[PDB]
């Protein structure tokens, strides 16, 4: 019988510095490292899973941890990683867009494309969890992402957000306008050069992408790729966050410029406050300029602007 476990970081990285002979190369999908001992072979998974295989399977795996489970599951390709696994390695588009969520502010597009060549580099600039980084951190990697590699941008600024809210426009096809924008615009500045795959973190079901788009002149559907949680995927869609939250926050200096107070992130109190100073300080029609208006925060922040 089989033996799993669920390994954390350093489980992971114990088993593979433990064992000599750690393999590495065409193996299945979602795998870091197999050992081949007697009566025993074990495989890692990007997952955390790790599978033990063999007569000497449970014994194994018990050098390791307490409580391992038997399992009829193999030493296979996992669904999860089948993506990764093809495309990882292609030069690529990627795309994803920042500021949804926050009254204040643009929701700002970005689309990166990373030839093979530079895949390398572009992941040694540390783009693994681009989530995890401050903004003193995006501040410091961006540039040198925009000039290694080729991007383009597209920024919904708040006049306009608002009027095409008003219209009946919701946040789910702004975004897809906005992504299918930018990836002509990156598609025809690379030209005659083709991306082997374009790759969009996935916000809707592809039906919904699409089916949004169906007004547009100019629909790039050749090889697009609508993928769960795509920056694991490609570096490609890591380097179009970084690229994107660089922007939204250069947006929003500029943005506190014009408006003369400095404007929060977010959707939270503080938003409210400082929504409620801008009415006072500038009149209740500044917000246009710069808010998503159609938020809560809008109704909150005029009872505030009024109270005293």
């Amino acid at each position: 019988s089989n033996y799993v476990i669920q390994a954390d970081q350093q489980l992971l990285d114990a088993l593979r510095a433990h064992y000599e002979g750690a393999l590495s190369d065409r193996l299945p999908a979602g795998a870091l490292f197999a050992v081949k001992r007697p009566d025993v072979v074990i495989t890692a998974y990007r997952s955390g899973k790790v599978l033990f295989a063999g007569k000497a399977a449970e014994q194994e795996a018990a050098k390791w941890i307490s409580g391992a489970s038997a399992s009829n599951e193999t030493a296979d390709h996992q669904p999860s990683a089948l993506a990764a696994h093809q495309l990882g390695s292609l030069s690529a588009i990627g795309s994803d867009e920042v500021g949804t969520g926050d009254y204040f502010g643009p929701i700002v597009v970005a689309a990166a494309y990373v030839d093979r060549p530079h895949i390398a580099k572009i992941a040694a600039l540390g783009v693994k969890d681009s989530k995890q980084l401050n903004d003193e951190a995006i501040k410091r990697i961006a540039p040198a992402i925009m000039e290694t590699v080729p991007h383009a941008v597209t920024v919904l600024d708040n006049p306009q957000y608002n009027r095409w809210q008003r219209s009946g426009m919701p946040q789910t096809k702004m975004k897809a306008l906005l992504h299918n924008r930018t990836l002509v615009k990156l598609v025809d500045a690379i030209a005659p050069a083709e991306p082997e795959a374009i790759i969009i973190d996935e916000f809707l079901k592809r039906d919904s992408y699409f089916r949004y788009l169906s007004d547009e002149d100019r629909i790039i559907r050749e090889r697009v790729h609508c993928l769960p949680k795509a920056e694991s995927v490609h570096v490609s869609v890591a380097a179009a966050s970084i690229i994107a939250r660089y922007v939204f926050l250069e947006e929003m200096e500029q943005l506190s410029r014009a408006v003369g107070l400095l404007l929060p992130k977010g959707a939270g109190a503080i938003v409210d406050e400082a929504a409620a100073r801008i009415i006072r300080a500038r009149g209740e029609e500044m917000l246009e300029t710069c808010a998503k208006l159609h938020f809560a925060n809008t109704k909150k922040a005029l009872a505030i602007a009024k109270r005293r």
